[PDB]
Parts: C-alpha cells; structure tokens; sequence
C-alpha cells in the first residue's frame, strides 16, 4: 500500500481530498473524503468557485439514470442529476468500477471559496444515501465489483496532508496497537462512548447523554461536536482546569477567537468484549485550531456526538466494514509537544455499556 501513502491533501478546516478520475477518457477531480455521508456527488457545472467540473458530454461510458436528487443539509444545499460512470483512484487500488454519481447542477453554501476540491466521496452506508437506500454508495460498488477487501483506513495529519489506504492497513502509519470499537448500526459510522474524562476527571454523567441521539466518526466535520448537556458539562470542566487565564464566554461558544493550561480530553469507547472498553486521548493541539489566532473547536450539537477532524487527526482510524468495527491507534503524524502525546490505552473495565446507546 506504499503508493497510497500521502494520497490526501487539503487546507486546515476545509477537509481532506483525494484525486479521483471519472468517465472515459478519465477526467481528473479532487474529491473530499467524507465518512459522514453516503453520496458520491461532484460539481458538473461551471460554478465560479470550482477549479474543474464533471463534463458528462465528454464521457462515452456515462449512463443517465433519468432521476434527480435534492440534498439539503443543516447548513447549505445541493441539487444533482443521477447517473453512472467508470470511476478510478490513481493513488489507490489499480481498479476501475461503475459507480453512482450525482452530477451537481445547483448549490448554495456547499463549495468553499478558495478550496481545491470540487466533489464529495460519501464513504458511509446506503441507509443515509439520497434519495434512498437503493442508490449504492461508491465503496459498496467497489467491493462488489472487485477483490478489494471491505476495509479502508484514514490517517489525517494536522497545507495539511494524510493517507487513505483502500482495502487495507499500513503499519508504518501508526504506533502501538489498534483498538477496535463496534459499529453499532450501519448507516453513519455509529459508535458508543461509555465514559468521558477531562484531565483524568470523569464528568459523572449518564453515559446515554454522551450518545444522544448518536455518536459518529466523521472525516467531513472539522469539530468535535458534543450534545449540549454534555458540552456544557465538558466546557465547565475545561473552564476549571484553565483557571490560570480568563477567556470570554463567546470563545467557548465559538462566537469569537482567542489570540499546559488546557486539559487533555479522553473518550472511552465500547470494546470488542463484554464489560471491556478502551480510551482515546486528544490534546489541546487538536481542539484549539489555528485560524496566533485560535478557534475553540468543540461545539454543541443537536444530532449527537460527532468525532470530526479534531479527534481523527490524533489517530490512525481503521474502518473495518467487514467486521463491523472501527480501529483506533496513535497516529505517527499527529501534532504533539514534549510533555504530552495522543494515546490509545486499554483494556478498561466498564459496566452497563449497552445502556449508553440511545434507542
Ligand atoms: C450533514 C451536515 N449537516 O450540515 C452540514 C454543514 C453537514 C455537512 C455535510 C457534508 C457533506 C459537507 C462537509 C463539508 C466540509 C466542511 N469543512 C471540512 N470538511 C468538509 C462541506 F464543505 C460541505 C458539506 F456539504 N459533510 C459532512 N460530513 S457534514
């Protein structure tokens, strides 16, 4: 998997993209790697922000599905025309598959002005695919049509770079051992957090709060998002541990910027074995992001916990779809200092972990 190493590029806060080819002859596009969605959607019209776009008229292998798709998000929206075409990943496996492609024809607050990507690769499951679950996601098409193993792994390094290893794991990308947490349900990459520690101090909350209404691993989100009740308890603990310096209330709410004092954040995840868990620890270097101007990258959420780039940049993350599990290991590229480092530690004894999941 040497040729797949360093195949990700991007800019801080703008996500991580991979080079892909679409159609025949192949059209080169930069595509956002997103484990928090399930559609392969690409710009297909000359939007001013786009360096390039999918030109269906130039592709002999393009097939029209004669169906539209409208996708509104919490913020922003895109509308596309559905079809299929031959797709390949130059710095991935040496294969070409026929995959569903949403040709984006209209959008608002979707593409980022100044970004170098013009499409999105939804790596999650068909359950959250749009318009419905009958539209096969790219990775499902990839596994069905080739002998590529049903697994991919991500090393996101905090302009920015990283690696997407398709069909396997590269052991040079991590130190120590991988620790696996079960995928609760195949829609998002849903996991269960069982305990949260701020500087080794437990929040003492009902663990069901940590996963209300869900907890997901999402490469297409910058922040570590937490449920409001968990967020206000977490922020209060972070306020106390950094009592040396005083910061405005707007800073903690992500309404303003700030220009050893900050605590580590540990998330205990459900293990592979009954009553067994493991913990992942992130540093201030992960949740205090440069914009020296810094933005507090922990925010309140209405859709549950989102383990975004804040979490993922500290670790090598294995999306083991074949075994319905997600592996975490200390990243060989994560940003740290001489006193503290990101950690993956286990095993720990945690009881009533099934009560933490919301139904
Ligand atoms: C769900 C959801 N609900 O409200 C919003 C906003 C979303 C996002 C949808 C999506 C598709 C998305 C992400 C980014 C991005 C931004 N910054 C760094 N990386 C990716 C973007 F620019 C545009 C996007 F459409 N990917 C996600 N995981 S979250």
């Amino acid at each position: 998997f040497v040729e797949m190493v360093d195949n990700l590029r991007g800019k801080s806060g703008q996500g991580y993209y991979v080079e892909m080819t679409v159609g025949s002859p192949p059209q080169t596009l930069n595509i956002l790697v997103d484990t928090g969605s399930s559609n392969f959607a690409v710009g297909a019209a000359p939007h001013p922000f786009l360096h390039r776009y999918y030109q269906r008229q130039l592709s002999s292998t393009y097939r029209d599905l004669r169906k539209g798709v409208y996708v509104p998000y919490t913020q922003g929206k895109w509308e596309g025309e559905l079809g299929t075409d031959l797709v390949s990943i130059p710095h991935g496996p040496n294969v070409t598959v026929r995959a569903n492609i949403a040709a984006i024809t209209e959008s608002d607050k979707f593409f980022i002005n100044g970004s170098n990507w013009e499409g999105i690769l939804g790596l999650a499951y068909a359950e959250i695919a749009r318009p419905d679950d009958s539209l096969e996601p790219f990775f499902d098409s990839l596994v069905k049509q080739t002998h590529v193993p049903n697994l991919f792994s991500l090393q996101l390094c905090g302009s920015v770079g990283g690696s997407m290893i398709i069909g396997g794991i590269d052991h040079s990308l991590y130190t120590g051992s991988l620790w696996y947490t079960p995928i609760r349900r195949e829609w998002y990459y849903e996991v269960i957090i069982v305990r949260v520690e701020i500087n080794g101090q437990d929040l003492k909350m009902d663990c069901k709060e940590y996963n209300y209404d869900k907890s997901i691993v999402d490469s297409g989100t910058t922040n570590l998002r937490l449920p409001k009740k968990v967020f206000e308890a977490a922020v209060k603990s972070i306020k106390a541990a950094s009592s040396t310096e005083k910061f405005p209330d707007g800073f903690w709410l992500g309404e303003q910027l700030v220009c050893n004092i900050f605590p580590v954040i540990s998330l205990y995840l459900m293990g592979e074995v009954t009553n067994q868990s493991f913990r992942i620890t992130i540093l201030p270097q992960q949740y205090l992001r440069p914009v020296d101007c810094y933005k507090f990258a922990i925010s309140q959420s209405s859709t549950g916990t989102v383990m975004g780039a804040v979490i993922m940049e500290g670790f090598y993350v294995v999306f083991d779809r074949a075994r319905k599990r997600i592996g975490f290991a200390v990243s060989a590229c994560h940003v740290h200092d001489e006193f503290r480092t990101a950690a993956v530690e286990g095993p720990f004894v945690t009881l009533d972990m099934e009560d933490c999941g919301y139904n």
